DNA sequence: TCTAGGGTCCTAGGACCC
DNA sequence: GGGTCCTAGGACCCT
């Protein structure tokens, strides 16, 4: 009953699309990200820029210190959504068992496939090709018996490559696998685990489940499972969107309510336009606001509300402003909607 | 160098329900 | 005391 799971992951997705559409960008360092003047960060970069140390989520001022000739791009999201829709349709030629995890990646369960003699390796290869055909972008892939190993595997032969982990290969692979490689083990978790002497899945294998449960709750059960290759999560294919948000970081912190209210006036029409694409009648479960202060503490206040409404968002932002600001500057204002359950 | 914007999921206290 | 809803915060994911 061993399953075949593929994780397909586009290479330097946003940047790859910009280079296809502007070949002048191919061999110089480029990045999609907000300018230093907009206090932006890097969304992604191409390999010429990564050579200098440019990475996703890095402050753009830092990316420019590392790479002074970096070419900053604003982003063409409809072009990325178009490429996303296209690779998802390519996935559909092979199976309906597709769980997209973001624009540029997905899990596929090809256990019950008989497309390439049932070879998940050859299916992944055929998918990466033809994606390169048809779209002129490259993808990488991982093949494993469970989700998280497949997702780790797709990173190991990036770019334009793939990696296959068989059941017989799982124990040696786990033994020295850093815990931070596990999707969902982030910086904070890895430091907590490091400070108790737990760096790798092999370290966690020597641990008692009861101890992991005491110290990490349900997450400790995830750690215990993942450190043994155990990951029973099914490829879904029926996941639905649950929220939509629109937020903006200003170039300068704002200090007056009038400024905050003016930001909301520009944010609201965008939130409405995006909700209306998915819920034309604007009916929702909750709506609310977000403020982030100059000390980077952030607060949200949100409440049951039946239908997108600008004045209530302004009013709610006003309360948040007056009540939780305590004289600090505000760097970000955000609007938010929680979608109805079905 | 100085910190985005799009999201999902988990936790947790009091309210409310029984 | 036990479910479940409401709400806020935070870790983490993607580019
Ligand atoms: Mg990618
Ligand atoms: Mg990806």
């Amino acid at each position: 009953g061993s399953r075949k799971i593929i994780h397909v992951d586009m290479d330097c997705f946003f940047a790859a699309v910009e280079m296809r559409d502007n070949p002048a960008l191919r061999d110089i360092p480029i990045a999609i990200g907000g300018s230093r003047e907009r206090r932006g960060v890097i969304s992604t970069a191409n390999y010429p820029a990564r050579k200098f140390g440019v990475r996703s989520a890095m402050p753009t001022g830092m990316a420019l210190k590392l790479c002074p000739h970096l070419t900053l791009l604003p982003g063409r999201f409809d072009a990325y959504k178009e490429a996303s829709n296209h690779i998802r349709e390519i996935f559909s030629r092979y199976t309906s068992r597709i769980e997209p995890l973001s624009l540029d990646e997905a899990y596929l369960d090809v256990t019950d496939s008989v497309h390439c003699h049932g070879s998940a390796t050859l299916i992944a290869q055929e998918i990466r090709q033809t994606i390169f055909n048809e779209l002129q972008l490259t993808a990488s892939a991982g093949v494993a018996p469970v989700k998280f190993l497949a997702k780790i595997a797709s990173d190991m032969n990036k770019p334009n490559g793939q990696f296959v982990i068989t059941p017989a290969e799982v124990p040696a692979f786990l033994q020295t696998l850093p815990l931070a490689k596990i999707p969902g083990v982030g910086k904070v978790s890895a430091a907590k685990l490091e400070a108790m002497g737990l760096r790798t899945c092999g370290d966690v294998q020597k641990c008692d489940l009861v101890m992991l449960l005491k110290r990490f709750g349900k997450f400790g059960r995830i750690l215990w499972e993942r450190s043994q290759g155990i990951d029973e999560r099914d490829v879904n294919s029926e996941r639905l969107r649950k929220s939509v948000g629109v937020e903006r970081t200003m170039a300068e912190d704002i200090h007056h309510w009038s400024e905050c209210e003016a930001i909301i006036e520009r944010l609201y029409p965008e939130l409405e336009r995006r909700l209306a694409k998915v819920k034309p009648d604007l009916l929702i479960a909750r709506q609310g606001v977000k403020l982030k202060f100059d000390d980077f503490q952030q607060t949200t206040q949100e409440h049951v509300w039946p239908r997108l409404n600008k004045a209530d968002l302004i009013a709610t932002a006003r309360k948040t402003w007056d009540e939780r600001r305590g004289g600090r500057g505000v760097r970000l204002v955000g609007l938010h909607v929680t979608l109805l359950d079905p």
